[PDB]
């Protein structure tokens, strides 16, 4: 069985070589492990600091029990700074354990908007990152399933052209057996009166309007988590070897030759007895958004103001944590009537006006002339270093906005016995940071700082999407099935206008747990920590290839784009060794 095959005593690998090590075991980690020992030649050893789940039960294998598993050891729970806009400290829900955070996850699967990804290319110079390059990579990894009648009949909409159905991770309609509920229908309606599009198919470059869409889960409704689609098929495979229950520490590196060479890793579980493991080609950084960079600041590449007073030498300088993007995330939730009941989920997926409404345009005017002075305030808050590359990417944004018209928010409704919507704006222009605390990286202290709000238009957009739930929960034929508010509900009044809802939102948000950004992919002249092979700028046989990565967020749930990137990567990593015989 797979539980036994893996490895938890440390001697098992200690001071032995490898042709490539991956520190973390999830979505990114687990896909290029599956991927890289197709061929029999190639031995790879992922060190994962949680183990296996997927067997565990119905806290991990029912999509319906999102956030049971919540502050146990399966969540990391990474604690943000007192942030300033409320003087709290949040939680950063994060998997441990094979699989990562596709253990915990909320199974949706869309993608983003095309001209998104292709300004991955033309923006952030990464040659072959576009929409019709990592939308075949997507397609690939995807196995989907199409809708049945009962499905298509509750709202589902699938374009086959759209999706993979020859590939490994299993996605499909969630159903859990009753039927769905008339809410989802309800919801395409009323958006409808407002001449808002319905049921367009997420995965196929323009997401916008309410939808269903696919989940990440078998026929039999079993998650689809990371480690039971490429590690649980995969696991005898002699040259795949997993080490369960140790952190990666920092990257060993070799200064001896031109170009500092990472030549193996530190791993362990406290500082005193630590154990080295060596790559005789590469070592690939797949810790997640919130691990990889600090990894990278333990072995000395990151910025010499922030190593230096830790008691660490720079070997390479470069701007690793900064560029930090999560989004924020509020609910409304109302009672419904028994008419109501049955199961479903959707998603509106709302553009800029359709966010802001009548507070379009002077919302525009402020996307119009404040990107200067924003992107200023970012870098003096020490959310990037430079300024006239912050620009850019605000100018990128905008241009989406105003040139292509992208989704802006996403106010997510579940059903099941109540009308309640999780709502983000998705492009957020605040920028944050994550820098370690102490030169040891088993004591776990580091600085996480999503900076949330600190950006007036965040605050704004968050607001008004907010409000639009609120809105929409008891508008055209939502009407019908409203029985009251009960979020915000006696904590916010019903009739609350857009400033309210500013003064409100602060004290009850969340972090939405999609952050990406601390190890940039783009040009280093850009701030960028990664090239378009993902390998860090400057270090020889090193790679960093997870959320840490992507330079921008996107209109989407992530893990169809992180699917695709991770089998990209792995191909430049199958032809780098073609280049090191
Ligand atoms: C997160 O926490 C930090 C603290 O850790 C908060 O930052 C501090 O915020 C306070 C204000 O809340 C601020 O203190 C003021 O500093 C000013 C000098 O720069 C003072 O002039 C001011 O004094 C007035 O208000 C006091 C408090 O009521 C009175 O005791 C004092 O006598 C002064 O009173 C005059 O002004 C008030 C109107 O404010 C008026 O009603 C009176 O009639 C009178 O005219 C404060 O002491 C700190 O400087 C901030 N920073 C620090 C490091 O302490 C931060 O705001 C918190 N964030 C959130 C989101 O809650
Ligand atoms: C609560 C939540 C809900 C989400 N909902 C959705 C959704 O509905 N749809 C969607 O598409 N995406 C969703 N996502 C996001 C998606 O799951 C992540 O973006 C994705 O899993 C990130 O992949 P990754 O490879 O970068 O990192 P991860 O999958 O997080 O994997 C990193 C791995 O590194 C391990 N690790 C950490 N530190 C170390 C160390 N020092 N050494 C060794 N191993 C280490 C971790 O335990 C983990 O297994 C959600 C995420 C969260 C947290
Ligand atoms: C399905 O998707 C393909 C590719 O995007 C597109 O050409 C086609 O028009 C779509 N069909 C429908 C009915 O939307
Ligand atoms: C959004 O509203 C602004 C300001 O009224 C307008 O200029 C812009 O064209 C609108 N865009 C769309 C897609 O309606
Ligand atoms: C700052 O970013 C801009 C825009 O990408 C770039 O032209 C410039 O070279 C960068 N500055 C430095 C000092 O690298
Ligand atoms: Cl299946």
């Amino acid at each position: 069985g797979i539980e036994a095959s893996l490895l938890t005593d440390p001697k098992d690998v200690s001071g032995r070589t490898v042709d490539y090590i991956i520190a973390g075991g999830g979505l990114t980690g687990l896909t290029t492990a599956a991927r890289l020992t197709e061929n029999p030649n190639i031995s790879v050893l992922v060190i994962e600091s949680g183990s296996y789940e997927s067997d565990r039960g119905p806290i991990i294998e029912d999509l319906n029990a999102y956030g049971d598993i919540f502050g146990s050891s399966v969540d990391h729970a990474y604690e943000t700074v007192e942030l300033a806009t409320n003087n709290q400290t949040a939680l950063i829900r994060s998997g441990n354990g094979l699989g990562g955070s596709t253990l915990v996850n909320g199974g949706t699967w869309t993608r983003p908007h095309k001209a998104q990804v292709d300004s991955w290319e033309t923006v952030f110079g990464n040659e072959g990152w576009n929409w019709d390059n990592v939308a075949a990579y997507s397609l690939q990894a995807e196995r989907a399933r199409a809708p049945n009648a009962k499905q298509i009949a509750a709202g589902h909409y699938f374009n086959a052209s759209c999706h993979g159905v020859n590939g490994t991770v299993h996605a499909g309609p969630r159903d859990t057996g009753d039927d769905y509920s008339p809410i989802v229908k309800a919801l395409m309606s009323a958006v409808e009166d407002r001449g808002v599009p319905t049921k367009k198919d997420f995965g196929c470059g323009d997401p916008h309007g309410v939808s269903m869409f696919p989940n990440t889960l078998h026929e039999d409704q079993v998650r689809s988590d990371a480690a039971r689609e490429w590690l649980l098929p995969n696991y005898q495979r002699p040259n795949l070897q997993v080490l369960t229950g140790q952190y990666v520490g920092k990257v060993l590196l070799s200064q001896n030759g031109t170009t500092p060479r990472a030549v193996g890793v530190e791993f362990g579980t406290h500082k005193g007895n630590t154990h080295n493991v060596y790559a005789k080609h590469e070592v690939l950084l797949a810790a997640g958004s919130a691990v990889s960079p600090t990894i990278l600041e333990y072995s000395g590449i990151g910025m010499k103001s922030i190593l230096e007073p830790l008691g660490i030498d720079t070997v390479v300088d470069l701007p690793v944590g900064l560029n930090l993007q999560d989004q924020t995330t509020a609910t409304v939730r109302s009672r419904i009537t028994s008419a109501g009941a049955g199961q479903g989920q959707a998603a509106w997926f709302a553009t800029f006006n359709e966010t802001f409404g009548d507070y379009s345009e002077k919302a525009h005017e402020l996307l119009n002339t404040k990107l200067e002075q924003w992107a200023e305030e970012a870098v003096a808050r020490g959310g990037f270093h430079n300024t006239t590359a912050l620009l850019i990417q605000y100018e990128n944004y905008r241009d989406w906005i105003v040139n292509h018209n992208v989704a802006y928010s996403e106010l997510f409704l579940d059903t099941a016995g109540v009308a309640s919507f999780d709502v983000w704006d998705l492009l957020p222009f605040t920028r944050g940071y994550v820098h370690i605390l102490d030169k040891d990286p088993y004591l776990h202290h580091f600085a996480y700082d999503p900076q949330y709000f600190l950006n007036e238009l965040d605050l704004l957009g968050q607001a008004a999407a907010t409000q639009l739930a609120r809105n929409i929960s008891n508008s055209g034929a939502m009407q019908t099935y409203f029985a009251g508010e009960t979020i915000p509900g006696d904590n916010l009044a019903y009739d609350a206008d857009l400033s309210a809802w500013t003064e409100y939102i602060p004290y009850h948000f969340r972090p939405n747990y999609h952050g990406v950004g601390t190890c940039s992919m783009m040009p280093k002249e850009m701030g960028g920590v990664v090239d378009n092979a993902a390998r860090v700028y400057g270090v020889q046989g090193l790679r960093v290839i997870d959320g840490s990565i992507p330079p921008t967020q996107m209109s989407s749930h992530v893990m169809t784009v992180f699917y695709a990137m991770a089998l990209k990567i792995s191909d430049a990593i199958l032809e780098d060794y073609a280049s090191m015989q």
